[PDB]
Order: C-alpha cells, then sequence, then structure tokens
C-alpha cells in the first residue's frame, strides 16, 4: 500500500541514474503525502528541476529546496511549515529519507538522504521514507560532494513522479 516515488537524478545536465523510495504511509501519513505530493507536482508546484545544494559524503545529500534553491526556501502541501508528526520511526542507516526543520514543527520540503547511520537526529528530524532501488546512485552523487557541503557540479531532480 505504501506508495514509490523516483527522482532521475542529472549530474550537470548528464543522466545519472534514478532512486526510488518507499515512502512510509502506513505509520506517518501526513509527512509522506507531502513527499509525494511534491514528487509528482500534482498541486503545481513541487521536486522537478531542483537541486541537491547539500551533500556531506559519509553523511546525507539534502535537498528539496525548489524556491531558494541553497537551503532557505522550500514549502510543504500544507503551507508555508507544518508539525512533527510523530517520531516512530528512527536513522537506523544509509538510505534513510528525513525531514529537514529549523526547529520544532517547521516542517517544509527540505529533507535528506542518510548514506550512514545519524542516530543522533532521532527525536528531532522525522523520518519518512526509505531508499527501495538505487542506493548506488546515491552513492554514486556522493562523489560530487564535500566536507563543507558544497557540490562540485550540480545535482538535479531531472524528472520525479509516483511509481506505486
Amino acid at each position: 500500500v505504501n506508495p514509490t516515488v523516483f527522482f532521475d537524478i542529472a549530474v550537470d545536465g548528464e543522466p545519472l541514474g534514478r532512486v526510488s523510495f518507499e515512502l512510509f504511509a502506513d505509520k506517518v501519513p501526513k509527512t509522506a503525502e507531502n513527499f509525494r505530493a511534491l514528487s509528482t507536482g500534482e498541486k503545481g508546484f513541487g521536486y522537478k528541476g531542483s537541486c541537491f545544494h547539500r551533500i556531506i559524503p559519509g553523511f546525507m545529500c539534502q535537498g528539496g529546496d525548489f524556491t531558494r534553491h541553497n537551503g532557505t526556501g522550500g514549502k510543504s502541501i500544507y503551507g508555508e511549515k507544518f508539525e512533527d508528526e510523530n517520531f516512530i520511526l528512527k536513522h537506523t542507516g544509509p538510505g534513510i529519507l528525513s525531514m529537514a526543520n529549523a526547529g520544532p514543527n517547521t516542517n517544509g520540503s527540505q529533507f535528506f538522504i542518510c548514506t550512514a547511520k545519524t542516530e543522533w537526529l532521532d527525536g528531532k528530524h522525522v523520518v519518512f521514507g526509505k531508499v527501495k532501488e538505487g542506493m548506488n546512485i546515491v552513492e554514486a552523487m556522493e562523489r560530487f560532494g564535500s566536507r563543507n557541503g558544497k557540490t562540485s557540479k550540480k545535482i538535479t531532480i531531472a524528472d520525479c513522479g509516483q511509481l506505486e
């Protein structure tokens, strides 16, 4: 029943590969629905064409700022911010999909893909999905990151949507 969405990733316009995510709508429905709708664009705005603005190898890939492209923008389908839904799920290893925020109850559209176990984020960021296919593409994206998070090449979501 849990939806699966995909991103097609491009490096400097050149196709890199596809990553698919399972969204845990069974446990975090409001959070999962936000990501799903932003991935299909069905509300008229969303992730297509946006970049991953912060990539720290051995830590995570961060994206979802489709309004200022640098970590200061984004918005949810529910308004500018929405609440922390729950902290049922934990940051247990690579492939976890979790919400970025600016403090309690500040979720918008930014998210990060963990490329390591990040237990210190438990109870502070809402985990809502995991990589299903293409973890190897995430590992490839990592090689364009750096210690301070700046990317050497532009990593963009060339296309995205729902598979199931």
